[PDB]
């Protein structure tokens, strides 16, 4: 589980957002597994605007941040789910790293911001599925 918290949006996974994410919701995109709802109080969180390819990730199933390099956002095999089937994720970034599903959500950050939130992953690698293209977060 996990969020970002930027203006007047949460952004989450979109196989985890609640009853209420989807009661406010503004925008989502299987495609992406991205789902974005609002909020009344005001977040602090700040996205990335850059094409950095390192960063560090919170890794929930190990109580750690892990440091990382990642691919660029791009179309992925996403493993047939239970809340999707199989289908090439987009823009998501892959990482040589330990994850779990509940590690899903978890915040990758570089010296820039919040670029992204575990999505993928398994086999050793990690997914994460990519916000800095979504600009409009920022108002
Ligand atoms: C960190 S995910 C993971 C980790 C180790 C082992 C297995 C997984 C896979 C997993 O259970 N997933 C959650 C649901 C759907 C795909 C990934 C998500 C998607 N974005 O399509
Ligand atoms: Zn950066």
């Amino acid at each position: 589980s996990g969020a970002i918290y930027v203006g007047n949006y949460r952004v989450v996974n979109r196989h985890l957002a609640t009853h209420n994410d989807w009661a406010n919701l503004v925008w989502e995109d299987s495609s992406r597994d991205l789902l974005v709802s609002s909020t009344t109080a005001q977040g602090c969180d700040t996205i990335a605007r850059c094409d950095c390819q390192t960063g560090v990730y919170y890794c929930s199933s190990r109580r750690k941040h892990y440091p990382v390099s990642f691919s660029k956002p791009s179309l992925i095999f996403v493993e047939a789910s239970e809340y999707y089937p199989a289908r090439y994720q987009s823009h998501l970034m892959l990482a040589v790293g330990h994850s779990e599903p509940g590690d899903c959500g978890g915040i990758l950050r570089c010296q820039h911001g919040v670029v992204g939130i575990v999505s993928t992953g398994g086999n050793g690698l990690v997914g994460f599925a990519d916000v800095r293209d979504l600009l409009w977060l920022d108002e």
